[PDB]
């Protein structure tokens, strides 16, 4: 059960400072920082009112921190040949990536690209694909990976959510996407366009779904929030990580900007999806020192390709349930491995909780979704949005700096689910609702139980 889905004494709803809208139920207190602007009514009147006011969904003390692009550029300065990124035999180094990025970015800039314009990608995993979407952050827009797998009535239906005006594509994939103005991507100063960090970075669409797209937009500030500041895996210009997840989706950013924010390396994996043999032999071709794979991906690997993680420091299970004893088979045949247990949704970013594993998880029926990131906040609650006792069964609400702004063209299903954070102070903050039940035992940790 759930209040926003369905409440005994009607709904209102709320706005912010930042006209961001949210739906509340009638019955309980408005939370901090939030005023009842409609109401009370039933709920679709409510969400009607949504739609017809929440027309542009950005946010309307300085804010702090560097954007994706810039954190990269301090990177390709610090060391320009240094290896940015490998595919098949080839290398690309800082220094090159960031020229070719500037050259496409200032072409996006005569093309009109500027701070609030999304751009489309539709690129195969490889150089160009990075070259553009650092193009695109360059020049101030946001991009969105057009995964060039799904088939073409699906990207044209995404693409057409976000309303861009622009797409990046390549010669091979030249007249797949039409109707769009189009520019290609093949082959320089850096750029000062007055992009922050709250400004739209990407939006993304999930590569796991037949269902109506869904388009999660989400600023610079909520990928950095999930990349710098943490410890959950080894982040420098000692690290390889491994580009192998779905690139439209939220795993994508902690593999490349995991690297490229810290002047790593970059390995992309040919082909648009996790392979796991290839996954083997890229780790022992260039030394990959941390893999990030969903739990049945990582399950496979540990039984079926060993060598996978041979010489991997850093190995976190993600997606869905992790299988104890998988990892414990990871542990016992790799025993300098370590090993995590990252959860969250899309909507917070990359992880919002991780569990550091430990000797002790390794005879559990399950293993433990962990501690929130630095930054991010999550809430265990029941029906009446109160925190559930220790122990006890609630559904998981996720809050902090991982929080995209919301569902590209859809305010109103952004409304019904990043809603006003009732434990919040002054300024009036947000939590997303998961659908997903967990319970928080006594020493904090999270345990995941499910849908
Ligand atoms: N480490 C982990 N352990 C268990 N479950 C996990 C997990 N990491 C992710 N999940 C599950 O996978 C989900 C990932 O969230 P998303 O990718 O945002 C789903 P979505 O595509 O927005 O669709 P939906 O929310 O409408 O189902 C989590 O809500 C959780 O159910
Ligand atoms: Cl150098």
């Amino acid at each position: 059960s759930n209040p926003f889905e369905e409440y005994d004494g009607g709904h209102v709803v709320l706005t912010d400072a930042l006209g961001r809208h949210s739906l509340w139920p009638a019955g309980i207190a408005v939370p901090a920082g939030w005023s009842v602007r409609h109401g009370t009514d039933s709920r679709e009147g409510c969400l009607a009112h949504i739609e017809h006011h929440w027309t542009d969904l950005r946010p309307t003390r300085a804010p702090a921190g560097a954007c994706v692009h810039e954190l990269f550029e301090a990177q390709a300065a610090r060391a320009p040949d240094a290896v940015a990124l490998l595919h098949e035999a080839d290398e690309l180094t800082y220094g090159a990536l960031n020229e070719r990025a500037n050259r496409l970015a200032h072409r996006l800039v005569g093309l009109g690209v500027a701070p609030g314009t999304l751009v489309g990608v539709h690129l195969e995993r490889g150089f160009d694909m990075v070259v553009a979407l650092l193009a695109v952050l360059k020049a101030g827009g946001g991009y969105t990976m057009l995964d060039p797998q799904f088939p073409v009535e699906r990207l044209a239906l995404s693409l057409e959510d976000t309303g861009a005006p622009l797409l990046v594509t390549s010669r091979p994939l030249s007249g797949r996407l039409t109707g769009t103005t189009t520019l290609y991507v093949e082959d320089a100063g850096n750029l000062a366009t007055g992009v922050g960090p709250e400004d739209v970075a990407c939006v993304m669409f999930t590569s796991g779904s037949t269902g109506r797209p869904k388009g999660v937009m989400s600023p610079h500030r909520a990928l950095t929030g999930t990349y710098l500041g943490q410890d959950y895996a080894g982040f420098g210009p000692d690290e390889v990580f491994l580009q192998c997840s779905p690139v439209s989706w939220d795993a994508f950013g902690l593999e490349l900007f995991g690297a490229l924010l810290f002047g790593a390396r970059c390995v992309l994996q040919s082909g648009q999806n996790p392979d796991p043999l290839e996954i083997g032999e890229l780790v022992a071709r260039h030394g990959v020192t941390m893999l990030q794979l969903s739990a049945s991906l990582f399950n496979f690997l540990v039984d079926e390709v060993p060598e996978a993680f041979e010489g991997v420091r850093y190995a976190i299970t993600g997606g869905e349930p992790a299988s104890v004893p998988h990892v414990a088979k990871a542990r016992r045949d790799h025993p300098a491995l370590r090993l995590g247990n990252g959860y969250g949704p899309a909507e917070s970013m990359g992880f919002t909780t991780h569990h550091a594993v430990v000797a002790g998880d390794l005879s559990g029926t399950a293993l433990p979704i962990g501690v929130p990131l630095a930054g991010k906040r999550a809430y265990v609650l029941d029906d009446d949005l109160k925190p559930a006792a220790n122990g006890a069964l609630g559904e998981l609400y996720v809050a902090g700096a991982g929080l995209a702004h919301g569902y590209v063209s859809r305010p109103a299903l952004t409304a019904e689910r990043f809603v006003a954070d009732p434990f919040a102070g002054p300024g009036g903050e947000r939590m997303y609702r998961t659908g997903d039940l967990a319970r928080r035992r006594a020493d904090g940790v999270l345990e995941y139980v499910g849908r």
